[PDB]
């Protein structure tokens, strides 16, 4: 069905066609899913016809059941292979798609293949996307209930000596034990580097009085969880504690605003106006939030520039974060569905500060 | 001095710049690593001119140390931005080199900044990167010796009964353990699965009469290792026992014809005339080997239609396969450097048939 509404979506917005290298997009469409494909061509060709045709490497033909393919051979081009496709498709010129994550060198030899105008294909394909469907949100829903049971196994270890980098393997070892795989490499960040975050784990050793931000998430049948929970270690410094309090009131607060109606923006500014009001603002370095899904950063965005207006079956996440160097940081991260015209949290681990 | 020879190159082959987002190329260049940029647009401008700039986000701000940066902030249109820095260096048109990974969308971005004719910026930096530097080769040197290391170690593990994915997953742990990473995914191909040189490790059990494919890499400071070995279990097949010593002389030969002048191609006919002899000619379905460095596969490619004539400092693989179906298969693979106008064996992992 999905495939069709695209379809139809690319004619009501003027596309002749779409280029979808494999990855989300192309799942999303149609289920099919390569095992590292790399270098070799693999695309799906779209007609704002109705014609589709994917062409791949002979070494695929099993995987891509019975969906409309062209197979090409090593030793053959490709891009003529391509080229060919697109004319029976009427689609060897025009406005066309391209799948947002193909490879520069792809797209550089499909140049080649005809006079085409193109986009992104994130900017048509986003709207769909957006809107999960009762399934989609059900394996959401599973891949949040991994990531809350990975953060009540982490409270069972003894993190002390630990080093960013172990403990973030651990975690990874066990997402990848309890799900389908890590929806990223997981972030574990201690002490002043809770400062900092876009941090790395690195050598770092845990120590008693660290703050430690937990950030993971886990994949359930290509669907995805982010979760982001800040843990102490014996007695925590004082203005750490304050500070946690505060990014809680604001995370809750930018949740209860979920609404449909309201713009994204809306919730990012229910959650930075707390944050400000405490004397904070200037430590609340990101957007509260970004959608998720197939992938782990997707639409709406919830910043101070998201102009999407909420509706039922929009996921992303809320996570206001208050960073202040030299000393730490806090956030806290839950998954968010729209619904029944409300906010309905996909994940459910403690909220209040853990003291270990 | 890589970055003056890649602009001196730029000149004498025609080019007026290239835009390089970040990746291996953008490293050996200029030692810059940006950890999980995403879709963040990150591009080393370069003119042809000597001129050079760094677009980056202001997150990797002191990742970036002394380098000639101009960093964005969220909100902004760092294209707007990439245009001002092409307008400065002279290259708002004109032929770019494109990397090759680079996503498309961040292409199509640029598209709109200027009138260009693009080639992927690997036809032309393979011409410094295929020829390794003393300290390259240092850094691959330890990279195969800790690829030795973990082939002793496997020797010393129960294997009876344990699946492919378990001890896949274990090669790839200690591998983590010994050295900044994997190459890439550990391979364990047991029983008749070796027959397919593209087996994904999967559940079945390694049991005694079984042959097992072990194909793993180690990265040390960004530069790759990759080794196969082929064990047996307890007693193995008559035939495959034999399947082995012709791919094992197969190795040997390839490896002893490496020598300054000879064209690549000479060095697979070599390996692949001894297994035609043999009889097996048609279960040898792939090139004798690649080159590596800071990626798993580059320049110069080890196979009937490789053209480069091998110099000192080349880095490529030897590695011939067997493979028969609801057999098995038997691949050995050693790195090896052209040093002296001869051949090197950077893996030195014992080549005998070992049953354990
Ligand atoms: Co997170
Ligand atoms: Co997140
Ligand atoms: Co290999
Ligand atoms: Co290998």
């Amino acid at each position: 069905m999905r495939l069709e509404k695209f379809i139809h979506l690319l004619g009501e917005r003027g596309f002749d066609g779409a280029l979808i290298s494999p990855g989300t997009n192309l799942y999303y469409l149609t289920g099919l899913r390569l095992h590292e494909v790399g270098e070799r061509l693999a695309i799906l060709a779209v007609s704002a016809e109705g014609d589709y045709r994917f062409l791949a490497p002979s070494l695929y033909e099993n995987v891509v059941n019975n969906f409309p393919a062209t197979f090409w051979h090593d030793g053959e081009n490709p891009y003529a292979k391509l080229r060919e496709i697109l004319e029976e498709l009427g689609i060897s010129k025009g406005r066309i798609l391209i799948e947002d994550t193909m490879r520069a060198d792809w797209l550089i030899g499909i140049m080649k293949l005809g006079k085409f105008t193109f986009q992104p294909l994130s900017s048509l394909i986003k709207e769909l996307r957006m809107i999960k469907d009762k399934e989609e949100v059900k394996m959401m829903e599973h891949a949040s209930r991994i990531a809350d049971k990975v953060f009540e196994e982490i409270l069972t270890w003894d993190l002390i000596g630990m080093k960013e980098r172990e403990l973030a393997l651990k975690i990874e070892l066990l997402i990848r034990e309890l799900s389908d795989g890590i929806a990223f490499e997981p972030i574990v960040a201690s002490g002043e580097n809770a400062a900092n975050p876009h941090h790395e784990p690195g050598e770092r050793k845990i120590r008693k009085g660290d703050i430690i931000i937990l950030d993971y998430g886990a994949r359930w049948k290509g669907y995805c969880s982010d979760i982001t929970r800040t843990i102490g270690l014996g007695e925590l410094d004082e203005r750490l504690v304050k500070i946690y309090e505060v990014v809680k009131d604001a995370q809750e607060s930018a949740f209860k605003a979920v609404r449909e109606g309201i713009k994204a923006k809306d919730v990012d500014s229910r959650a930075r106006e707390v944050i400000s009001k405490a004397g904070y603002g200037e430590y609340f370095i990101h957007r509260t939030g970004h959608g998720l899904g197939l992938d782990v950063h997707e639409e709406p965005y919830i910043g101070p520039d998201g102009e999407v207006i909420l509706k039922n079956g929009m996921t992303f996440t809320i996570e206001p974060g208050i960073y202040v160097p030299g000393l730490g940081g806090v956030r806290i991260e839950d998954d968010i569905v729209v619904d029944e015209g409300k906010g309905r949290r996909l994940t459910k681990a403690e909220r209040e500060l853990i003291i270990l």
